[PDB]
């Protein structure tokens, strides 16, 4: 019925036969516990049974199907981090119905680029959202894309009121999900390209991602987790996510975001012992110990995953120090194939790789530029292909020529290099991607936003360091009449796309390396940036800069005084002497101090 | 004979009994060596024997009797980091002449001070110190100390040359060391008072203190020995430093001051196993590695040494860590008492505390004000005697009255507690010093240059914290005509005063506590300061231009927003605004980061500060 790729005969055969698809649906998840009276979510006050739960998605389907909403149609839901998600997710699986989760951090371009190719006969969303507040996006909205029938949303005592449906009793229903083999709902796959990709994942393959994500990382009845990254993304959904604390009985504990200040209280109140984050959250939340917060609020927290995006092995190193618990680096995709580090690993493979797969049917090979196999300690391309892998996305023909080799191994993008014990290191990018905080940005999407401003002749977006973010957005433009980065944020919002979306420096120069097809060449600006970076400094007055920290505050010394009389310090002359000598060698401490004015060092860096 | 507080007959008797006092000259750690042809000193190019070294020695000494320098007498060496220092040691005690080894970095207003208390028959200084490049003052230095007869010069080309007096032969020859209850030299104490305060070392005493740290740091002729701290000071002297080198046949390495430059070639170059250091320092070295010097030019070294300040825990936990090698804390004091952490202690020993004293016999207890002993865990003024640890200072029995009880316990004015294991841990100070780099400054003699000045009313010098030297001199003054910073570091120096005593930071303030008998009360100003400080370390905005002020660094550099435009359009990330949230929720714990988003304008964010 629905479109998807499907896996050659012979891959179907092998992945049953080894036990890795075992054709139940996905909602046999919830279904298992259906009798449970045990705690499955707490969402803020609010804590619901396995048999509430259970329940709820049985009404809210019910409720649905009484609105004539068929099995086989797709739905959009946009849902924060409640437990209303957990429960349409649900309800949408029990009816045969397969949704887009849509990030609440989404906005009018995406949730239009969704629709238009799921072709939605529902739409459930929350008023607390700023499109919803009023009905006006809303009645617009629906009249663009004609296929939706329904609508329900969160935060409404009015019409379409989405607790009304979830507390209305079923009826002669009963649950109609779809094959195992057919498409159970569609992720969002991390931009390379403009227009918005999907992937469908059939109830085979996806619970296959959930059991064994389970069973490495070891959920039981015991698993309380916190969930407090985005809930709709693969990671905090099969990763084993919430779904995977729901296959195995454990408390899933929602929060709506990731601060110290939110969570901390949560994991001792609720006494977790397991969360997942992106290397950002951790910077904060390490900090946020270092400024004050007890580490004993953290005291029961055994394991704590981190993924989405590069970290360090600095930054690994310091969570069992500082926080005291087990560091699980987890990198995985949307679109298949997550690599975890194992709970009984050496604390050398836990600091520095990214782990291996999942599975061991999961074949990955590192590839060189025209395809090649390289050996093990080479770094290129990541290929792979596997029973929870994908084998295409959804109605979008042209990308997938371009995704997938002749061999069905899909392509992430991803620079690697694999250990002799065939561990997984992420090396660098072959993509045009930006990793933000671990939430992907397709380079082109927005540089063709970019390109509709009046302004901007040629446009490119590339990534950029940040100790914190660890990359951000930096767009560099050839312009018309000069623009100032407030402008282009500011333009950019009004095209209304997500927030994170919007670039975090904008740099307008003289020229741009333009390709045969007439975008920017990203390979040669990368080159003629990341050179000019790679450094002792530059004009006398770049010196005075650098020397002023370092004395009293409370004067300004003339270029040929004595800095010691302003308060330099031995010491921090010595380390001076030393950043200067890998410049001129001759440089010594006893040199710089025989004459320390501005003026003799400066007739010294000459 | 020289004027030194002696031990109680009955303490005498028992340090000999016990074997601590051999009743050997210090002479006896060159002269077991006197037929050695392994390399004592590597200073720079040259390396010298021990035959050379205690050669040049008997020679230097030989030279010195001819220019009529009689036994009983006193002298001022002023020399730095190279070999003729030690050449000198020896030379002056082979004569029966007790020095005092003068910090190099010090200056007119220190020597003469020393050479008043001392009256030096023999002066020997370096012309490649400001003060000696000519000849002015020497001239009006000598003049100036009647009692000073000969004198001597490292790196003079004329009539005084030192090396003249060190390569002449020896004539007709014997030492003639004074006695071994009888001083040896003179240390100096930091010194908790204005006037430079001397500590008298009998070779009885000194001796014991250099065998004894030999045995507890396991020197032997393989130790190859740094010395890159200054080293005339008791530290990188006898603890064990490099009198305990000679006593067992190693080699010393000389260098001129500890940076990482200079040294990480030495100690690859000369294999060197064992050094000494400051907490700067080690802090300088951990982050020169960082910046790029290989590990490895370091690979020989087996042991450091790291004390004479307060080394924090997670500083010295990063020393093996990083550089790989075992450390030692060292607490001592240049009165006596040396306190190690043995090398077969416990990690948890060596990182949190100072370690112990390296005699049986030192006595230490712990006294509340009253000089009452405090129970074997609480904090209280550290009190010793022992076999090392001397018994008042030289010619000053003013001062002597009060850093002694009257059981003859030594007061080093610091604060510590004691394990249930019996280790020591330095828990703060008392005294009225300044630890600077673990170089002393009194804060006393400052203050009194300081009120030298015209403008300047009443003078308090405080310590003030600092990451990389540890503690800086910080100068608070009453003033008739405001006073800047460098007026006063330019004024102090004009002192002639080493140049680390110019204080890092002057306050200039509208009074200070003035105590009954005249002087600033410096423990209120201490807390005055206190609370001030700790009033601002939670403090928030205090007004909306400084709350702008807190977040223009976290927008693009690029633009200025008015305070009502949204702070997300200027490049403010979710992340940093989850911080700030944090910061600020300890002052109005409503405060969340959703409510900081939800209307994130600096108008939004001042009218919440405003509550
Ligand atoms: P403000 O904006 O309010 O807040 C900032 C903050 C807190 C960071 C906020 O943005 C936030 O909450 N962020 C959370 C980000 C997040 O939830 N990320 C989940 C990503 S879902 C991911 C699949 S993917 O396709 O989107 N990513 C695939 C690509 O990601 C790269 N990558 C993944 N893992 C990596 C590791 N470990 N190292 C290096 N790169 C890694 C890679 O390039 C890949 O192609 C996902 C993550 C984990 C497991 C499974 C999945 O599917
Ligand atoms: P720029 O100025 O060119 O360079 C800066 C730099 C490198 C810091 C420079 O000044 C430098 O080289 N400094 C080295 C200082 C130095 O050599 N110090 C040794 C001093 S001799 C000391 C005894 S004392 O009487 O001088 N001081 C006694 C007091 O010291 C405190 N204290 C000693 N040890 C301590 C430890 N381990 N922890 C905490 N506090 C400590 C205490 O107040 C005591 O009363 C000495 C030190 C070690 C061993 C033996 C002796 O004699």
């Amino acid at each position: 019925s629905i479109p998807f790729t499907r896996w050659p005969e012979e891959f179907a055969r092998r992945y049953r036969e080894k036990g890795y698809w075992q054709d139940l649906p996905l909602t046999d998840i919830l279904t298992r516990h259906a009798a449970s009276d045990s705690i499955a979510v707490i969402d803020g006050e609010r804590q619901l049974s396995y048999r509430e739960l259970n329940q709820a998605a049985d009404n809210l389907a019910c409720s649905l199907r009484r609105q004539g909403i068929k099995p086989g149609e797709t739905a959009l839901v946009q849902l924060g981090n409640v437990a209303e998600l957990y429960i349409t997710f649900f309800a949408l699986l029990k009816l045969g119905v397969a949704p887009v989760l849509a990030l609440f951090s989404h906005q009018r371009s995406e949730l239009n680029a969704y629709a238009s190719q799921i072709e939605p006969a529902l739409l459930i969303a929350d008023r607390q959202h700023a499109l919803f507040s009023g009905d006006d996006f809303l009645n617009t909205f629906v009249t663009e894309h004609s296929s939706i029938r329904v609508v329900q949303l969160l935060n409404d005592s009015g019409e379409h009121n989405l607790q009304d449906a979830i507390n209305h009793p079923a009826e002669d229903f009963t649950a109609t999900p779809s094959p195992a083999d057919e498409v159970a709902y569609f992720q969002l796959s991390g931009g390379t390209t403009g227009t918005p990709k999907l992937i469908p994942r059939t109830h085979n393959d996806y619970y296959y991602s959930v059991r064994r994500s389970v069973e490495i990382c070891q959920f039981t009845q015991q698993t309380r987790y916190l969930c407090a990254i985005p809930a709709a993304h693969n990671y905090a959904m099969s990763s084993p996510g919430s779904l995977g604390v729901f296959l195995a009985g454990g408390t899933v504990v929602l929060a709506a975001d990731p601060s110290a200040t939110l969570c901390f209280p949560l994991i001792e109140k609720h006494q977790v012992n397991v969360t997942a984050l992106v290397p950002p959250a951790v910077s904060l939340w390490l900090q946020a110990l270092i400024e004050g917060e007890s580490r004993a609020q953290l005291a029961s927290l055994k394991l704590l995953q981190v993924g989405g995006a590069r970290l360090s092995a600095t930054l690994a190193a310091r969570i069992p120090a500082e926080i005291g618990c087990q560091l699980q680096q987890v990198f995985g995709m949307a679109e298949g194939l997550v690599n975890y580090t194992r709970l009984d690993d050496s604390a050398e493979k836990i600091i520095h790789t990214q782990g291996y797969p999942m599975c061991p049917d999961d074949e990955v090979w590192v590839a060189d530029a025209e395809g090649n196999p390289l050996p093990q300690g080479e770094v290129g391309r990541l290929m792979t292909r596997g029973p929870y892998t994908f084998r295409g996305y959804y109605k979008s023909p042209q990308h997938n020529a371009s995704a997938f080799d002749a061999n069905g191994f899909y392509c992430s993008g991803d620079l690697i290099s694999i250990d002799p014990e065939g561990y997984i290191t992420v090396q660098g990018r072959e993509k045009d991607q930006i990793n933000r905080g671990g939430e992907k940005i397709a380079a082109e999407e927005i540089e063709n936003l970019l390109l509709r401003h009046p302004a901007v002749i040629y446009a490119a977006l590339v990534s950029m360091e940040d100790e914190l973010m660890g990359e951000k957005s930096c767009a560099y433009l050839v312009v018309k009449e000069p623009l100032r980065a407030v402008q282009v944020r500011r333009f950019l919002r009004e095209q209304g796309i997500a927030e994170f979306k919007l670039p975090d420096r904008v740099e307008c120069v003289d020229s741009l390396p333009l390709t045969a097809v007439g975008k920017v060449d990203k390979k040669q600006l990368r080159q003629w940036l990341a050179s000019r970076a790679s450094s002792i400094p530059a004009s006398k007055a770049a010196l005075r800069e650098v020397i002023l920290p370092l004395l009293d505050e409370s004067d300004e010394p003339f270029d040929d005084d004595n800095l010691i009389d302003y308060g330099l310090d031995s010491v921090r002359m010595m380390a001076l002497a030393a950043r200067w000598r890998k410049v001129h060698g001759d440089i010594d401490f006893v040199m710089l101090a025989k004459n320390p004015t501005i003026d003799a060092w400066w007739k010294l860096l000459s």
